[PDB]
């Protein structure tokens, strides 16, 4: 029993993690074989015609107590890849994936090139994440665990005026309309990952909650004309299959269970809570509660 | 800015788990160094468990019952003994992945981060906190035992929890790494259950002071409270008393904000009888309790918005 916000083990990550300074600035990079990947903005912008002007040894990089040396750099998009001549002997099984809204993974937030928090998040519909960060923390990566492969998805890059942030996929392509410049720019409107929202109640009738269990059922249709007026994500046929194993495990059925999430809608909790929170929660996947009401191991 | 529930990095517990296995029982253990520590219930079945003499159970077992299994890996053991309620199994192997490291013994109310493991192998990691009742509200299953609980100040771990058994509502108690439940619990099938809980009202306290300096005052008042009648009212709420020295522990914060706890105080006496009303704190519609005064010192800018 009990039901957290859990995040991936970072071992893995943490042997990965570096200092990268250019002039006066200081930011992470991940040190993955012979290539440090780092945010671009760590020369500043025509970032070309900035990078020309760089010598290797401009670049200072540190892995723990020892200074790696830059032997050659290029960029790719909105990421800086610095060739250095030591390869990684802590390198793990990985690859980059670029993830879509509503996917959910693990941060290791890092000052310095020294990791002090790990902590799991989703990427919002409006291509946000909802994080915990202070300057300092650019570089910071997310990820996830399959196995023994650890697929890295994001690098943070930016604080936006709401608190939200902005970052890229490992290849440099940013999540969002965002640039990595100084200017005019906003998180777009927000909406509520359903799926999500879905699978957390599944994970509640699991852990022994079914006061929002109602007998009704739904059209997918009029779920969706009822979701939409509440800011919430449309549902899709791929969401339902997706929802089936959980469906099974609890018997209630996906279009079931839309019908008691479209009454907590229309009338609240009314002074309950489902898993310890009086809001509804949206950054648990299907799969992150499958894995957690399983034991999954790494 | 922003605030999450944010656990240690695990890397440096991650290389001390282990699995030991003992007849039919299989959990974790932790290596540190040439020794493996874990709960003393593993030589237990599930019947010596009403009533186990584990004094007796270990006089019958030699070293090589014991199964220990470091990734593919399979340790020899070469002495065992027990120290209250965990078993210490010497190896031949001292662990080269150990970290500097001290076994320290937390209050309620302390936070710590718990790295989830199934069959030595980590799963998980999540942050907590010790309840007033001395229980922690864990996400455990079947083959947890054994799983630790940590703090990574600076470059050194202090283990703080064991993970031992969940109890009939959901919850979770264990021991210190010297074997010493915390709580009125016994590792026995006997009829216990976790007494009363309440809020860890400094906790709180804390976390409003974090809402403060991430930009959020919707909740304050103009109103000051004596301590003694912010305990009457708390009282009231199951809130754990606040005492002299939640106060000054509270003292850097009030300091960075302008804001005296005693006028904290009365900003929570207020949330607490009128509720939320459709508003949030950090993203949350509840008084959260699992941040400590030291936790928001730690996440938090020393520059309030
Ligand atoms: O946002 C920036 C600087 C920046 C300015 C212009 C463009 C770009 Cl890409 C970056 N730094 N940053 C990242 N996370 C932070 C959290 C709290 C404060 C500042 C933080
Ligand atoms: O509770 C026990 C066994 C046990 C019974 C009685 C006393 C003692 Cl010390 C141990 N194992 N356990 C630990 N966390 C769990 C979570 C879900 C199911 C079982 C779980
Ligand atoms: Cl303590």
């Amino acid at each position: 029993s009990g039901f957290r916000k859990m995040a991936f083990p970072s071992g893995k990550v943490e042997g990965c993690m570096v200092q990268v300074t250019c002039g006066t600035t200081t930011l992470n990079g991940l040190w993955l074989d012979d290539v440090v990947y780092c945010p671009r903005h760590v020369i500043c912008p025509n970032y070309e015609d900035l990078l020309i002007r760089k010598s290797n040894h401009n670049f200072l990089v540190q892995a723990g107590n020892v200074q790696l040396r830059v032997i050659g750099h290029s960029m790719q998009n909105c990421v800086l890849k610095l060739k250095v001549d030591t390869a990684n002997p802590k390198t793990p099984k990985y690859k980059f994936v670029r993830i879509q809204p509503g996917q959910t993974f693990s941060v290791l937030a890092c000052y310095n090139g020294s990791p002090s928090g790990v902590y799991q998040c989703a990427m919002r519909p409006n291509f946000t994440i909802k994080g915990s960060f202070l300057n300092g923390s650019c570089g910071s990566v997310g990820f996830n665990i399959d196995y023994d492969c650890v697929s890295f998805c994001y690098m943070h890059h930016m604080e936006l005026p709401t608190g939200v942030h902005a970052g890229t996929d490992l290849e440099g392509n940013f999540y969002g309309p965002f640039v990595d410049r100084q200017t005019a720019q906003a998180a777009g409107t927000d909406t509520t990952i359903t799926v999500n929202v879905l699978a957390w109640l599944y994970a509640a009738v699991i852990n022994g909650d079914r006061w929002f269990l109602n007998r009704f059922t739904t059209t997918l249709n009029d779920f969706n004309l009822v979701a939409m007026k509440y800011n919430y994500e449309p549902l899709t046929q791929d969401h339902v299959d997706i929802l089936g194993p959980l469906s099974a495990q609890t018997g209630i059925a996906v279009l079931d269970m839309c019908a008691s999430l479209k009454e907590l809608l229309q009338n609240g909790m009314n002074g309950r809570t489902i898993l310890g929170s009086a809001l509804l929660e949206d950054e648990f996947t299907p799969f992150d509660v499958v894995r957690q009401c399983s034991g999954v191991t790494f």
